[PDB]
């Protein structure tokens, strides 16, 4: 879920607009991505890229049609930690975790300036 | 929200479908409520009902033109307790305790089946 995801980094860094911050950065962090990470963040955005993939092949996932970015589901922040919801029906609960990861890792790997805006070339 | 107290009461009580077993129970399980609360169940529900009036008077409330039943707000059940989410804007936050505080007073207090479907002539 898009409006979740940006919600899960927000509670992991309070200080970010993470649609602004993180999108389009390195060669997998925004739409599509492909060629090496550039760095851990951008892998962590090649991780987060796989975990959707293979949500897309799930059983449970081929009726919410929905793609993951708008496929909502149910999540807390609470004292800066995630927890995803029982809630959530099996694709859901999917998504919410690769979500979570993804918020995560981003939260304990540099950011690279110099990787914003990376100019496709060389993905 | 209505889809999230359900879910919470659930979170708390598994084996329960909210709301069957709680609508129209006493004189303040359901749509209003007046009178004297039959038990300790009926008065859960006439707190939760003024946790609602309470949620009405507040500022922040008076916009969301989504009465306290369809305003939606975000949490989590984990390990069968509920936490609200800091996401939530402060009528959000406000009604989702309401909720919760609600869910954890049903599962707490007898159920008395002598008092559901409780025709209202003294209520
Ligand atoms: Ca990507
Ligand atoms: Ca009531």
């Amino acid at each position: 879920a898009l409006w979740q995801f940006n919600g899960m980094i927000k509670c992991k860094i309070p200080s970010s607009e993470p649609l602004l911050d993180f999108n389009n950065y390195g060669c997998y962090c925004g739409l599509g991505g492909s060629g090496t990470p550039v760095d851990d963040l951008d892998r962590c955005c090649q991780t987060h890229d796989n975990c959707y993939k293979q949500a897309k092949k799930l059983d449970s996932c081929k009726v919410l049609v929905d793609n993951p970015y708008t496929n909502n589901y149910s999540y807390s922040c609470s004292n800066n930690e995630i927890t995803c919801s029982s809630e959530n029906n099996a694709c859901e609960a999917f998504i919410c975790n690769c979500d979570r990861n993804a918020a995560i890792c981003f939260s304990k790997v540099p950011y690279n300036k110099e990787h914003k805006n990376l100019d496709k070339k060389n993905c």
